[PDB]
């Protein structure tokens, strides 16, 4: 991810047919001439989307100008969630799906992994990153506080920061609720919130696996209802 003048960022496309399917996608949802209900409503959960971008002199080199999501924040702390059961699409192999299951055999259970995050502590002005192995390290038992450390300012559980996440997620799972026609895989929520009350981002992005379909979005509404389920009770802590 690239910042480009202020408010955006670049994100390159993935190898094909990632990258290519990607862009397909931002294109759908984001047609000029699209009036489709679905689709429109879907626009206010992702990044805005700028088009197709390419450096001036060099044509090759392709990405996806979108909204920087974290813009508006002074120090965001933000985490990454890739969402659903599976995160193979419906055309894997299986080498390809014992691939991706094997990233984080848990998915099917816990319908939900994180990425990463990075969070602002104030104690020390700094930020605390976790990478990749953290979110595929957690288990059942561990999944509750590997999600609360993202609310851990080093003072107090920024509990604000989870009932709004959980406000908007909720609204997000509506709209997975009330269409048939996307099932998304391997896709992730980017949670954002000001670590410098109440004020939070959950965007939508990574859409090189999402498909036309028939039938509601399973294993991404499971997701969805766990990770809220799992916020819930960080509530309580
Ligand atoms: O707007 C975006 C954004 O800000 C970041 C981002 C991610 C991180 O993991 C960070 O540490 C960070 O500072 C920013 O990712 C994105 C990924 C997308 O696919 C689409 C986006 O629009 C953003």
């Amino acid at each position: 991810i690239l910042q480009h003048p202020d408010g955006t960022v670049l994100k390159q496309l993935q190898p094909p047919p990632r990258g290519p399917r990607e862009l397909e996608f931002y294109n759908m949802v984001y047609a000029a001439d699209c009036f489709d209900g679905v689709l429109l409503e879907l626009r206010k959960y992702l990044p805005k989307y700028y088009g197709i971008w390419s450096p001036p002199t060099a044509p090759n080199d392709l990405y996806l100008k979108l909204e920087d999501v974290t813009h508006k924040f002074n120090k965001p702390c933000i985490m990454d969630v890739k969402i659903g059961q599976k995160s193979y699409d419906p055309f894997a192999s299986s080498e390809k799906i014992q691939q991706q299951v094997s990233k984080y055999p848990l998915m099917e259970e816990i319908g939900f992994l994180v990425l990463g995050m990075r969070v602002y502590h104030v104690h020390s002005d700094s930020y605390e990153t976790e990478n990749q192995h953290y979110g595929r390290s957690l288990t059942k038992e561990t999944i509750k506080d590997g999600v609360s450390r993202f609310f851990h300012n080093g003072y107090c559980l920024r509990k604000d920061a989870v009932a709004a996440s959980i406000q908007k997620i909720e609204k997000i799972l509506q709209w997975f609720e009330n269409q048939k026609q996307l099932n998304f895989y391997a896709s992730s929520l980017l949670f954002v919130y000001e670590g410098s009350g109440g004020e939070v981002e959950v965007r939508m992005i990574d859409f090189a696996h999402v498909f036309p379909s028939n039938t509601i979005d399973e294993g991404y509404v499971y997701g969805l209802k766990h990770l809220i389920s799992v916020l819930r009770s960080i509530l309580d802590n």
